[PDB]
């Protein structure tokens, strides 16, 4: 898996500002059909991933699986600063 | 199922600032574990849903699987507006 991305409200509007292509949309889904914690081994030992999922219409694309695959998408997760760990502290952008 | 979310730049851009009130860092991932197109139905026949499953580490959190699960979280992808159905379009804020 990636690395973790975490940003400040001012990054985040940077990061934004950077992916927006000229002529595009977002399609924004809060979704959530189903979210939990999974472990994985790595070459330096166990690690824990949160898994969230997300549902939104095919309909309003006039686009194939793949096409919708290939759309540059990203989930979003608002965090509290009380909620980070040492480590969420050390990444915030 | 909810239905689809669909902002043109300018109301996402609003959309999101109306999340960024506290002291909230925003977690970002694009690591797609799994994404597909499957049929749903009901008594009034069979519609398209498209499903995006992302991953974050947890090891940024000082929260439990249900903590995390309570924060607000969206996907959200970047369309074309040539990509767009003629009610995807019809949608846009």
């Amino acid at each position: 898996h990636m690395p973790a991305y975490v940003f400040s409200k001012e990054s985040f509007l940077k990061f934004l500002e950077g992916h927006l292509e000229d002529d595009v949309v977002v399609v924004v889904s809060s979704d959530v059909t189903d979210f939990c914690k999974k472990l994985s081994e790595s070459m330096v030992g166990e690690k824990e991933y949160c898994f969230a999922e997300f549902a939104f219409p095919a309909d309003i694309f006039d686009a194939d699986e793949d096409e919708i695959d290939e759309m540059m998408k990203y989930a979003i997760v608002f965090v509290e600063k009380e909620k980070l760990s040492e480590a969420g502290r050390n990444a915030i952008r």
